[PDB]
């Protein structure tokens, strides 16, 4: 009965010791909690991460198929980091960004540090020195696959990438700046350096009755060295409004009881919210007072 675990316990101990914390976990441990993390902007996912957001100082990767969310999540990461006083950097390699939309997500475009390098070898250095001023909070490279090296422009990528990754990884940990990498490629490197990888995919094209308000998405946390991995969260991203914070309260609201679905009628302890997800969504939208209370409750019922 005892001894085995005890040997295990000690085992699992020494591992983490020489290999860090997330070395050995259980798809059941409720462990850790850093006083630092960035709200995804969708609790659903925040919880997904276990820690309630992104592990600062860690290199995260959010890969997904063309037109899944990725950037959106990302720009959210950058917006929530922003509204906290620290400022964000955008390494542009895709030359495709819609500030407006960003602004709508919450991005302070005027104060967003961007840079459209010339070769893949160039961005990284930029990102690397720019990250060395530890003045940044969230730096985000856009398009791992759009990092063509000096050579080709005149197995390169993987290499090019590995190099900085090892280099930038060190510092990132020392400065407390968390990094984002969009992907589709450079594979290897990132695969391993990243301490958290999100796999994002668009499941349903949200039916608005009319023709479409957005799309319901799903992110699977294939790799999480800071909490139990393999989790996942689903949320909606309304065309031109980003992730509906309200849209999420409901889902968690119900998947955790704080709200009752009485047959296409949403109710919150006594009084009803609305009749229909969007209706109740509308409801909370204009009833933030109550809205945050749910978020609050949900955060209390879990952390």
């Amino acid at each position: 009965a005892p001894d085995r675990e005890k040997a295990l316990e000690l085992a699992m101990a020494q591992i983490d010791k020489n290999f860090g914390k997330g070395s050995v976990m259980r798809l059941g441990e409720e462990v850790r909690q850093p006083i630092s993390v960035i709200p995804t902007g969708s609790i659903s996912l925040d919880v997904a991460l276990g820690i309630g957001g992104l592990p600062r100082g860690r290199v995260i990767e959010i890969y997904g198929p063309e037109s899944s969310g990725k950037t959106t999540v990302a720009l959210h990461a950058v917006a929530n980091a922003q509204a906290a006083g620290g400022i964000a950097a955008f390494i542009d390699a895709e030359h495709a960004l819609d500030p407006e939309y960003a602004k709508k997500l919450g991005v302070d475009t005027d104060s967003l540090l961007v840079s459209q390098p010339d070769t893949g070898e160039q961005a990284l250095e930029i990102a690397d020195m720019l990250v060395r001023s530890g003045a940044l909070d969230i730096i985000v490279i856009d398009s791992v696959a759009a990092l063509v090296p000096r050579a080709e422009i005149e197995g390169l990528q993987a290499r090019l990438m590995s190099q900085a990754l090892r280099k930038m990884t060190g510092a990132l940990n020392n400065s407390g700046t968390t990094a984002i990498f969009i992907n589709q490629t450079g594979g290897k490197a990132l695969k391993f350096y990243a301490s958290v990888r999100l796999d994002v995919r668009r499941i349903e094209t949200l039916k608005d009755g009319t023709d479409a308000v957005g799309n319901r998405t799903r992110v699977k946390v294939v790799k999480n060295k800071v909490s139990p991995p393999f989790k996942q969260a689903e949320f909606d991203i309304l065309y031109g409004q980003g992730i509906s914070r309200e849209g999420s309260l409901i889902d968690m609201g119900v998947e955790h009881g704080f709200i009752r679905k009485s047959g296409s009628w949403f109710t919150y302890e006594g009084e009803q919210l609305g009749q229909g997800k969007e209706n109740a969504r509308k409801f909370l939208l204009e009833n933030t007072d109550v809205a945050n209370e749910i978020e609050k409750k949900i955060k209390e019922k879990l952390g």
